[PDB]
């Protein structure tokens, strides 16, 4: 009977994120019992753009960063205004959703209650159709187990070292399959921690899981991963490549774009050739937030001298938002959009980005925030969506690898092909 | 009928450090599933049970676990398919009967292990109840106090400290909730502390921060002035446990402290403890001396165990046989419980209990290599234990464990262990 999808009730709770700041977890349970669970991912270098992620702001409670409020509207405004009807239809449900808080920006119940809402749903959808998640996430696109985007050294916002650029990443574009993968960029990782061992660097870790030392500069880096790669016995250009995440919004303040680890700032045009020359002597296949969020005349530059060599992926620069990649897309600026489910606030609204993307030859990356929870979901979201991408951490930290895990348990029953190199 | 098994299968993830591990399946003839995964320690006792690897270098190191994959889906399957979940101590039976080796070296104790935890789960979906529920054996259940590793040293990070942990304990806080928020801020007072000495804050394998420093006093004095810049009382609100490994320390006679360029025989390292505690609000030290040093332990339990809790982890690992002889000599007053140095539910039940039935108290822990897996969130409740050792308040692979305590709080019903733990 499909009254058995109806919502009894919808309750959340504060939890710890994987950076020890509170976040948000709701559970919706149908008439049947059945309970479906979600918890909400939190970012340190958000764009300006993002939806309102709510907080308490109490000085006594978590240095402010309680999420009470988005609790207390989870408990009350959210289960009244759902309770009774179907998860059957998630486009539904989301609708109802960002109608009760009638705001642009989710700024009333907060985009943190509305998406744990919106995930938790799906989730018990799933659980009551009796299939997998990702099976019950895919809306027609041919599925794949995607290649991983791996962030083995950390800097920026993300880690206490001097490194400007946020995200080093390898990608084991040339495995056959996705278990394999994975073990290349954990055997990778492995050697990497000898390699900065034996040259006196930190091996701690910062907030991704990635080694935090300090670089001589970024090309310092890249020799590091580089070396660990070579070490590993694997090749670079036909096992891996090398993607970054630039975070370029956070280095750009007035007029110009600060390297300060290489005491070097630059205009937004001396930094698109910076890039070039970073391209010709590193195997790099993409480069995320190389630009200023704000900076549209540069990123359409970037992309008509670069996009034919390149990836070039806009986060800050979209915020996974549709009216903002439409007008990207009506500009020719970037050609793929990293996916952040809390950017936005609703799986609904998160398809709607996809969507735009694929029918406009963007191809999408599917992501973590810097501070996790133990939810997968983008696990299932990633193969569901057949984007082909994923980016969600290094290879240590459970916030990471329980993706990863995740991964290997989709791939045991899902008879999926890896995207390996036809990502490029 | 609902409890019978249908189908056992095992699969290789990875655990916190990027390490393969082992992670089971249990399919009862319902079509419920119970799942569990296996952690793994890097300070390992020399007593713990076999943690099987495949020792293939092509394969993560020689670190893959398919071996022991392939003994849950072949020999542990064909032996339990067919039978019922519903008595754990009768499985964990026919497990290590099926291995017939003393230290589970045949099937490997993280077969062993993921299975018998797997089956619990199952037979928890099964009742239909809480997980922490089915667990319990009639103590009074509790939350637990946590000690919370912040700053990490030793195996578990690379830096200058000896001392693999260094822990607070908010044993002053109403109820757990707020027991996690004072870590919790303490934590990120912390972080700024260190910050402003020019001191590392990348994390460690538990998630505590990983500077270097000039001595384990500096790094006690450090965690006091975060407790006091955030508002808390030393004493009162928070006291500290540490967690020595001294194992790790120990060789040709002496204790080696590296970093405060200092060695110590078993004797001096015992005066050194009582200089601590009496600068300290020192309330546990664990591993204090090595799992050999039998007539040390004994020394240091008569000297300081009045004083002080006194943790056997490698000591004792986990294992009946070597605690009852450790109780009959007198050495220790708690035991550190870690469920993969033994190898089943079932025989870490048997240490808890054996702990109890003579005045030891048991703290349940994790290992530093852990997993999403938060078993021992509900079984550091079950136990009524009072205690848990699950890691510093970042990583999730520490805070799914503070996360599922969380969710156990808010329909059990149960009071918080506080200072009842000192008694
Ligand atoms: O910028 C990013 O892509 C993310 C993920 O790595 O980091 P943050 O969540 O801090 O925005
Ligand atoms: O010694 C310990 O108590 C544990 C947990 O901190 O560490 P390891 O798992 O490496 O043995
Ligand atoms: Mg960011
Ligand atoms: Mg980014
Ligand atoms: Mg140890
Ligand atoms: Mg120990």
């Amino acid at each position: 009977h499909h009254h058995h999808m109806h919502i009894h009730k919808i309750q959340a709770r504060e939890i710890l994120d994987s950076r020890g700041n509170p976040t948000i977890e709701a559970d919706v349970t149908l008439t049947t019992g059945i309970i479906g669970r979600a918890s909400v991912p939190s970012g340190a270098s958000t764009g300006s753009r993002e939806a309102c992620e709510l907080r308490d702001n109490d000085p006594k409670r978590y240095a402010g960063k309680g999420v009470q409020k988005a609790v207390k509207h989870v408990n009350n405004e959210i289960n009244q205004a759902l309770q009774g009807l179907s998860v059957e239809d998630q486009e539904n449900l989301d609708r109802i959703l960002c109608q009760l808080d009638n705001t642009e920006n989710k700024s009333h119940l907060g985009a943190n209650a509305i998406l744990a809402t919106s995930l938790a749903c799906a989730r018990a959808r799933a659980l009551s159709l009796n299939q997998p998640l990702y099976m019950t996430l895919n809306q027609g696109d041919m599925m794949t187990m995607p290649v991983p985007m791996m962030n083995i050294l950390n800097g920026g916002a993300h880690a206490d070292n001097n490194v400007d650029i946020q995200e080093f990443m390898i990608m084991p574009i040339g495995a056959p399959d996705f278990p394999v993968a994975l073990q290349m960029g954990t055997e990778i990782f492995h050697v990497l921690k000898s390699v900065l061992k034996k040259q006196g660097l930190n091996t701690a870790v910062g907030d991704e899981g990635g080694f935090a030392p300090n670089i001589q500069s970024n090309r310092q880096a890249l020799d590091l991963l580089s070396e660990a790669i070579e070490k590993a016995g694997f090749r670079l250009g036909e096992d891996i490549v090398f993607a970054l995440d630039v975070a370029a919004s956070e280095l750009f303040n007035e007029g110009f774009y600060h390297m300060y680890s290489e005491n070097q700032k630059f205009d937004s045009h001396q930094l698109i050739e910076y890039y070039a020359n970073l391209i010709s002597s590193y195997p790099i296949v993409s480069i995320e937030d190389g630009l200023d969020e704000k900076d549209w005349s540069g990123w359409k530059q970037l992309t008509t001298h670069l996009g034919n060599k390149v990836q070039l992926v806009g986060d800050d620069l979209f915020v996974t938002n549709p009216k903002i990649l439409r007008e990207g897309i009506a500009q020719g600026i970037a050609n793929a959009i990293l996916i952040k489910v809390n950017q936005i606030g609703t799986l609904s609204e998160t398809r709607q980005a996809i969507k735009l993307a694929y029918d406009n030859g963007y191809r999408c990356v599917m992501s973590h925030r810097s501070g996790e929870t133990e939810d997968t979901f983008i696990a299932d979201l990633a193969v569901a969506s057949g984007c082909g991408q994923i980016k969600t951490g290094s290879l240590c930290r459970t916030d990471r690898t329980a993706k990863y895990n995740q991964l290997l348990r989709i791939n045991e029953l899902a008879s999926l092909p890896y995207a390996g190199k036809n990502i490029l």
